[PDB]
């Protein structure tokens, strides 16, 4: 909490479900370079496509024991850039690094990414938020 970017349009939310946490993140990026949609992998199950159809699928598949611990991003009208940095030093960058920047980290140390929410509109994601927990 709360939501990064100029959120506009349809609300979405996904989260952990008495399971393992996030083991993967699928980001869809178009030729225009903005974040169109996301899928989140819980255990072995991919969530539904949250956003606008189109673009090319790019993935961060987490290693055993690996978790996303902070997130840097850029935005304008749409979420332009997202880089997911993990607890093992790895970082996966998606999208064109333009606009107003943000940085999301959990308040308490040991907390990792467990879910993401936000808004998508015309071409893609316009607002993005993150839920952290142990």
């Amino acid at each position: 909490g709360q939501m990064f970017g100029n959120g506009k349009g349809s609300y979405f939310i996904t989260s952990k479900d008495n399971e393992t946490g996030i083991t993967g993140i699928r980001v869809f990026v178009g030729p225009v370079g903005l974040i169109k949609s996301i899928q989140v992998r819980y255990g072995s199950s991919w969530s539904e496509k949250y956003g606008i159809p189109g673009g090319k699928a790019h993935e961060l598949i987490l290693h055993p024991g690996e978790h996303i611990i902070s997130i840097y991003g850029r935005y304008r009208t749409f979420l332009q850039h997202v880089t997911l940095i993990t607890n093992q030093g790895r970082s996966a960058s998606f999208g064109l690094e333009t606009g107003k920047g943000f940085f999301a980290a959990p308040n308490l140390t040991g907390q990792v990414l467990e879910g993401v929410y936000g808004q998508f509109w015309l071409y893609g994601i316009t607002g993005i938020g993150f839920t952290w927990g142990f």
